[PDB]
């Protein structure tokens, strides 16, 4: 549970550079998936449940122009930098733990998640 | 110092306006804030070849910002160090004074809409 800032450059256009912050690494990592999930929720609005492989999640991330995060360390009172591929792993670790090839299904009816293998 | 610096901006309370830029050094990030205020003037005054602001005008415009922080890389820990709005304003106060030096009371900055470089002029007392 540490303050986490996320640097998102979606397209090569630098005016897209944006950021959000979260109370922990976890809801930052969930913040990324919720960015991809809102993208699928918007692509398929009439779909009640949208399923995606975790590879299409990483595919979306890979296509982002830039993604990085900054995690607070109370002992030094700074922010540690981790790059995109790091973030993808924490999302892999987060979604894998959430379940118990990974397949996530986006149940819009509940703003919740479900999994498969 | 001259380490990688990230600038976190937020003009209005509306978070969709959040953005960031990064710079090779702290001093190039501080100029980025000045240039952020400057171009806001140049766009407001497209018919004035030059515009001059007091440094305190640069500080009010920064208070208006919903949020403005910056992060400075630190090799000893390999981490980015946070700095709030006050720190940035003081760093700008110091940097522009040294830049005016090499060229109450307060400082006036004169920029040409053509250029990014600054011309400085010191003022006897500070405004109301």
């Amino acid at each position: 549970m540490s303050h986490t800032i996320l640097l998102v450059q979606p397209t090569k256009r630098p005016e897209g550079r944006t950021y959000a912050d979260y109370e922990s690494v976890n809801e930052c990592m969930e913040g990324v998936c919720k960015m991809y999930e809102e993208h699928l929720k918007r692509m398929n609005p009439n779909s009640p449940s949208i399923t995606y492989d975790i590879s299409q999640l990483f595919d979306f991330i890979d296509d982002l122009a830039d993604l990085s995060c900054l995690v607070y360390r109370a002992d030094t009172q700074t922010y540690q930098p981790y790059n995109k591929d790091w973030i993808k792993e924490k999302i892999y670790v987060l979604l894998r733990r959430q379940a118990q090839s990974l397949k996530v299904t986006i149940l819009q009816s509940s703003d919740s998640r479900a999994f498969s293998t």
